[PDB]
């Protein structure tokens, strides 16, 4: 476990493959501290989502049959990741910097319509 993490590896795996721009980047400590920060902020942002559809509406626990809900999350994931890459890449290249960190992803996550800038009180 702690000597060897398979998941990381595998987010890592797909996402490199998205990264495969990988024509001089370099992966940071912190870049992989994005991707536990990515999972952990989109189920934050899911449950969240959740708990308010019950504010009036009733989430079908049962049945779970629309799209496979693993399959829309990991789609979807890999939409923010794939443009994480773009945003990354732009970012670095705009600081003509060749590396990826948890930081770059947090401008790109913030941009996605995180923090709200603080304009959600």
């Amino acid at each position: 476990l702690i000597s060897k993490i398979p998941f990381a590896r595998l987010v890592k795996e797909v996402t490199d493959e998205f990264t495969t721009k990988d024509q001089d980047l370099r992966w940071q400590s912190m870049a992989i501290m994005a991707l536990q920060e990515a999972s952990e902020a989109y189920l934050v942002g899911l449950l969240e989502h959740t708990n308010l559809l019950a504010l009036h509406l009733v989430p079908r626990g049962s049945k779970r049959i629309s799209g496979l809900i693993y399959e829309e999350v990991r789609a979807v994931l890999k939409s923010f990741l794939e443009s994480v890459i773009r945003d990354s890449v732009t970012y670095t290249e705009h600081a003509k910097r060749k590396t990826v960190t948890s930081l770059d992803v947090v401008y790109a996550l913030k941009r996605q319509g995180r923090t709200l800038y603080g304009f959600g009180g």
